[PDB]
């Protein structure tokens, strides 16, 4: 598989292993790299909530609108607008955009308890035909990322599925789906990931995830190039030692193959 040896490579020089899945909207082309193999979703399970929060919003009049009046035992670490807004509250979207923009953990487990928890953001992502998603506990035990434990784990190519179908397909209404295309286009925790890979006149939206332990990162993203369809991607990764660190630059490097394979 010679579209395989600089990913083989990349991955090799990091010490770990790196998933990449990559889908031209446009023609159907894709760049895969061990797509179908599990990874920990860590963070990056918010986008995925945000999607899952809209739906339930389309059923639910002013859902979004809602303020929720949380307080300080609702705070968990790295929670930085949930404490920013601990003495106003904040509407359903207004977390949702935290969730999604600063990763915040606050927000994330306010809105898992509003979807029946992580139980029912997996039962949202089996509904849109999503069969390797799994989400099995809350911020922040989520991230242990543990080497062949599966829980809240997916694949390269069923994130990327998942992430197209919700981005630019009928899994949300449209108002919902351009909502969750906002939230990713504002986010503020990815420069040094997809987005440091893409032309600087290209539109991105991705989420990103770090465990840190077992060189545990990823970023998902739509990138919307110049002149062209959309193309929706994944990148993932994990090592084999509690102490190996995460890369930015391999995520961003195995992006650049990505869009340079297709
Ligand atoms: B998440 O579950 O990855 C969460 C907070 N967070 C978000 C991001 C990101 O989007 O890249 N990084 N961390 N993780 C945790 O709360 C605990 S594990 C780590 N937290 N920060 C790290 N750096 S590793």
């Amino acid at each position: 598989n010679l579209v395989a040896e600089p990913f083989a490579k990349l991955e090799q020089d990091f010490g770990g292993s790196i998933g990449v899945y990559a889908m031209d909207t446009g023609s159907g082309a894709t760049v895969s790299y061990r797509a179908e193999e599990r990874f920990p979703l860590c963070s990056s399970f918010k986008g995925f909530l945000a999607a899952a929060v809209l739906a339930r919003s389309q059923q639910q009049a002013g859902l979004l609108d809602t303020p929720i009046r949380y307080g300080k035992n609702a705070l968990v670490p790295w929670s930085p607008i949930s404490e920013k807004y601990l003495t106003t509250g904040m509407t359903v979207a207004e977390l949702s955009a935290a969730a999604v923009q600063y990763s915040d953990n606050a927000a994330a487990n306010l809105l898992l308890k509003e979807l029946g928890g992580p139980a029912g953001l997996t039962a949202f992502m089996r509904s849109i035909g999503d069969t390797t998603f799994r989400l099995d506990r809350w911020e922040l035990e989520l991230n242990s990322a543990i080497p062949g434990d599966a829980r809240d784990t997916s694949s390269p190519r069923a994130v990327t599925e998942s992430l197209q179908k919700l981005t630019l397909g009928s899994a949300l209404a449209a108002p919902q789906r351009q909502q969750f295309v906002d939230w990713l286009k504002g986010n503020t925790t990815g420069n040094h990931r997809i987005r440091a890979a893409v032309p600087a006149d290209w539109a991105v939206g991705d989420k990103t995830g770090t465990c840190g332990v077992y060189g545990t990162a990823n970023d998902y993203a739509v990138v919307w190039p110049t002149g062209r369809a959309p193309i929706v991607l994944a990148v993932y990764t994990r090592a084999p030692n509690k102490d190996d660190k995460h890369s930015e630059a391999v995520i961003a490097a195995a992006a650049r193959l990505a869009l340079e394979g297709l």
